[PDB]
């Protein structure tokens, strides 16, 4: 009744057609697979299940998981699966996997999250036939991922629909927005990621390529030459692409076992999860999904808010990230100390996941016991988990 | 925790490109939602999550969980996420929500699976560009549904290894097949579908339709005629097409609520979860992953295999439904006494809670006391799970 | 510089999608090349070239003029090209073959059209890829045949333009459809086609089929039932599917020589070449263009209005065909008397033949004189043509 | 009965993807047409219609000649069409529009070609559906312009036919185009090709680009680098990309007059249209196709090969452009004095009157007396040109 993070790892976060263009998500995955068990000491072939939240999974072939984990070794005998819970999957697998021991059905899990948003093709219902007219190639990253399925609209208009009920400028949505710039920079330059990632090896034309560093991180941002962009959702908005998360390529994943199981091991594990919870919103304003997500999870785990030493909170727009922290009310020194996704990324169903390696490791780093991870959901809904440090 | 299955509810199965040719498959699964609501009595306002399995999700949009939810009424502080595990995640996500309750994080789960294969799009990435020569638009449910990612060819090839390897003859395959279509006919028209079979209504612009009747499930099927079929997928195999299944469209689904809370509400459920398993085999002879599977279950249960009374296996393909019950040796008069999947059809995505609400429905029919449903998966897996009345 | 037809056959007119829906035009070309050759008596080592219109030829391979040409059996020492000018390009075709011979350039020209609107493809650009968003497939046969290249609208907002601006009722173009309809049925029952067109057999994997009878042309059209129809371009227009040409498959050619070149083989011709012309008019009225067109072609022919026994003037649309006979004056009794494209069918790239086929056919039954034979073009441009019987 | 051209122009030659990357052909057919109308001093109410080859029109709209010439100023009163012989279509066209005038049915003509291989689209057929299964993205380009429609291979391998029949070696293919690199490079840096070129406005968003030079004229090509180039066509063959022609956008034309109105007008000729040809080959070796073209255009001529001054042969493959100059034994010093389509380019529909422009300059440059010119023509044709200047 006692789960642990025995280890974590994660890719670096590629650029949209960057570093991973070609590279499919469970090949991303399955580095981040061997990572962990190389991280923790385990064989693969004491992996019970893997279980990879994954948003885009259209053309990879037969359950994108289950390729993950046998090209990681982890042999037949085991399962896999895929979930989709949107921006929150690479999370709620974790807690999924949780599950698994909790309820003594399984012993060593592999969770975490891999997406490749480049790879995600364009598609098309063609087998009732197109008798007369044109039709629409529907990429599927924009219909399957950032579109709302109840208004139509992008997810930066849900941002707008934020920043409009909280009364957030666009001068503090970039202010915030530099900020998350100059964290991601300032701990990029002093190594504060290289504990989480693993380095990949980029297997192309020409020559292989090892990819260790986040190629989406920016040098020196400017504030003069971020109020000129325009914005890139409504044309009376203020969410410009400055001010949001884009469009990234990455894979992270936690290994779970029980405590006892770490324990006759010798393996002293990166956290204990405390508690975790879900909760649905309103999807005009799915950013607010952090705020009761973040709530009943420090509830289940009887925790306060001023409890917290440290949090990643996921950001997906500077508008729906102002929200929750002004809702909240934690100390935004805590939140996101090492930059956030405007800066480092945001591939759907691994970014669950990567919040969490970049929470584990400045927690062991600086040695903070009570931590949280929280992210918004399309078609409004949010998650949230509690880690303590043992 | 004592988890109970308060109420179950299907489509009818729809023939590929069929009756529910232009309907996306979360419109079928809040169809399913609704129902189980009805059937025990239970608001939607009361629901906590819902989890649908879908294999082909591809062009429907954000989270179409999600969408079936919203439709079916349940409100937006509700949470909805899809799983992918093939073949077995209509039933697998019953198990995941069974754990939802088992670690007290929910009290009321709408668990099942839906699938549209004839929605499913043809798909290709394009945002690198073809510069010069021919590409190819794949076809979304032989890529991500049907082949194997690992060797390359259809499921039905997997079939043939299983076949060979327990050298079952075309002969015998078309008998096991002329069985199972006899009993979904006798099934059908003895109204034996009436009960979990829920009513949908396919709007269209010349007028509505009321689909409530399996239209796959063939009449007077003769041995004759399907030894004139030529092998589908093996030029010198014995795999055809009518002794495999076929590409179908439905959904399924279950309420899943504590014994406790079932009891509280006046609710006569239709059968206790008392144990699942998942198990991966050789993704060459994926067919025998329900062999695994169903021992784990049974010894998780405390049972013999002689101790079922009423067993669902599905019938993916009538090679490795002989072989899985050559193996497990139970009485084939006991398993799929209403025919399989050979006849009634395969929505890949929610075949696992159809069989399910097949299993489900005939017990409390004939007073059956213990039951099994098991499935085989691709890429080499299977899961089972076991269900005892109340 | 006096060219005679010596022979013409033509396909029957099929339906769009129908009994040539996988037939390409190439091949509907070749059994009519080969049918002019045999109707005259000449061999297919005696032609020249062949000169065949199409618009839509898109994905067919390599000159579907040079493919009809050797697949009708003409050596490979002759040669082939196509040419477009839209509705206009089978009767321009027969004109620029019978410039060939005016010119001593040649002396026997195979010269016509051919059309396959079914087989059209949808295309688009994607060598520059496609980086974010969805793009469109373009219906080649509404972008290149159908819309008009300089205001984007559909050739039936253009009729639209031309009932508005001569003042014709729904009544007054419904009526005029009528007539087509009745005059088409009663000619196809009584066999008057039937020495024009020649059996087209379409090789299929279930048995061939011999196609001889024109399938769009329909039985018992009502005034009462086509006054129910919505109007198809203009939502307060009145052009509607029933006083409009539809989208039909077919292939029309001519067999040209000098007149002496018949005298010394014994053929007697269909009919001698008196005139041709074509003009140009605005885009916004191009249904005005047989005016100009005829007034033209009558005038390099020293001919009157009234000296015309018979007019094949084609019926794109009941709007325009009305405007041409009230502007001409000459008598609607001889003008379209078997029927026209509304009820026959209009294939864009072989229509200028087929009106032709018609015409020369009719002359010779009932001793008529003076012909011409006139088709609206697409873009503002007109095309007409005077035969003289031998 | 005497044709000459009172001028001719026509744009630089770019390379594929590359300064004409999006600009449809008929934005470049435009241009020529204006060109050769201000530079003989005709305005354009004078012309009677616009002839323009095009092998790839897909996607462009309803007959793109007609959009050329509106877009030149050609009123609307006159008439276009395009015409399809592939490779010889620019140059079939000027003798089109020359019989235009020797029949007496127009009085000026613009005639020429162009084409955009850039702009080809990929199409497929969508129209009876895809119920099953991969289908193919044709590229149009490859397909109805590379694809010989007989046989099923590239024109390249037309080529190696032709290399193995007259035992043409890699080295002696190599010779040729070094040769046509150094003349086209030679001819450039000396502003040869200034006369003969109008310059395009590339009109874009972020600036516009003028584009006046041959984008594709290689520069310092070296004997050794080409043969370090892999065949392109048959792994054990000899026709590289060194050896071959490109992919190109462009276009060219030029203004078709008798000779009298040239006279009337007080306009200096280019030359005079003495005879033209066009003759079939074996499609398995289209690149003879000017051996009996020029022939028989030199016998209608009265002229022997001895009396030809100048030359201009298509180089569209090394391999077919030194058979047909030893065939026919002219002096290879007059045959493409300033280089050939493997060095200024391949543009299929408006190559043929691309070098009919190069001629016409160069004969007036160096009093060149007579000329012709001649290309291959896919599917097994040629077509061929005489011109002698005033
Ligand atoms: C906002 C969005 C549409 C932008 O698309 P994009 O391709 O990523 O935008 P880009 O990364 O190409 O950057 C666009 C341009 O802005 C400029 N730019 C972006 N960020 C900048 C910054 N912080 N400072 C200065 N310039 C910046 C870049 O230079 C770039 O090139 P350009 O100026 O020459 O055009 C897309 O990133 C997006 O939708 N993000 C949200 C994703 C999402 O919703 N996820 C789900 C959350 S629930
Ligand atoms: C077999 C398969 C490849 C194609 O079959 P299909 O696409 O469904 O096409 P059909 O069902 O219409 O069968 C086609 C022909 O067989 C005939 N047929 C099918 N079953 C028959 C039977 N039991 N008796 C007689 N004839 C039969 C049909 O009538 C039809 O005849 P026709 O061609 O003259 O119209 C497809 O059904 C398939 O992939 N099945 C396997 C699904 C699967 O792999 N699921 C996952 C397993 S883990
Ligand atoms: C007019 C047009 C939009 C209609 O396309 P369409 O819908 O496929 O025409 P269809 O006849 O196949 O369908 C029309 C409907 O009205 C009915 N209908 C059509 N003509 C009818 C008539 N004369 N009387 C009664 N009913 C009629 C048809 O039965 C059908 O209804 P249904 O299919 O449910 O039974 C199309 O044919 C068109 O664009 N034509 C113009 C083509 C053109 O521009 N040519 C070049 C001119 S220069
Ligand atoms: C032969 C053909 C397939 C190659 O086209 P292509 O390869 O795209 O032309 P490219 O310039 O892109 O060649 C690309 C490569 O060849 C190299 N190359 C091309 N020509 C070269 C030369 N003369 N010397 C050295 N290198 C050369 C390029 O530098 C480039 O190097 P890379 O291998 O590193 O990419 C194509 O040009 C063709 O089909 N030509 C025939 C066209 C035709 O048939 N027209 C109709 C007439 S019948
Ligand atoms: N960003
Ligand atoms: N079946
Ligand atoms: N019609
Ligand atoms: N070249």
């Amino acid at each position: 009744p006692s789960i642990v993070i025995a280890s974590a790892a994660r890719t670096a976060v590629g650029s949209f057609n960057g570093a991973f263009a070609n590279t499919p998500a469970h090949e991303l995955g399955a580095t981040v697979i061997s990572a962990v068990l190389e991280r923790a000491g385990v064989a693969a072939g004491e992996v019970n299940e893997v279980i990879l939240g994954q948003v885009l999974p259209a053309g990879e072939g037969q359950n994108p998981a289950r390729q993950a984990a046998m090209k990681a070794g982890v042999p037949q005998e085991a399962t896999a699966w895929g979930m989709n819970q949107l921006c929150g999957s690479g999370l709620r697998a974790v807690a999924l996997g949780m599950q698994q021991i909790a309820t003594g059905d399984a012993s060593i899990i592999v969770a975490g999250g891999m997406e490749s948003m480049s790879m995600a093709p364009h598609c098309a219902h063609l087998r009732g036939g197109v008798k007369m007219g044109d039709f629409k190639m529907i990429d599927t990253m924009i219909k399957d991922g950032l579109t709302d399925a109840f208004y139509g609209y992008h997810m930066g208009t849900t941002a707008e629909n934020v920043a409009k009920q909280w009364q957030l400028s666009r001068d503090e949505q970039d202010a915030f927005a530099v900020a998350s710039y100059n964290k991601a920079e300032a701990a990029q330059k002093d190594g504060r990621f290289k504990d989480e990632i693993v380095p990949f090896i980029v297997k192309g034309r020409k020559g292989d390529i090892t990819v260790d560093a986040d190629e989406y991180i920016r040098h020196g941002a400017t504030l003069d030459s971020m109020a000129k962009l325009r914005p890139a959702f409504d044309k009376e908005g203020t969410v410009t692409a400055g001010n949001a998360s884009g469009l990234n390529d990455g894979a992270a994943a936690a290994l779970l076992m029980s405590e006892a199981e770490a324990s006759r091991r010798g393996i002293q594990p990166l956290g204990r999860i405390v508690s975790w919870a879900t909760v649905g919103v309103d999807p005009k304003v799915m950013g607010t999904g952090p705020i009761p997500a973040s709530r009943k999870a420090l509830e289940r785990a009887g925790w306060k808010i001023g409890d917290l030493d440290l949090v990643e909170a996921n950001e997906a727009f500077a508008a729906q990230a102002c929200a929750v922290n002004k809702d909240l009310g934690w100390d935004p020194s805590i939140v996101n100390v090492n930059g956030g996704a405007i800066a480092i990324g945001h591939p759907i169903g691994a970014s669950g996941a990567r919040i969490l390696n970049t929470l584990l490791f400045e927690m062991k780093r600086r040695g903070a016991r009570k931590g949280l991870a929280t992210l918004c959901i399309g078609g409004g809904m949010g998650v949230a988990m509690c880690i303590e440090s043992l």
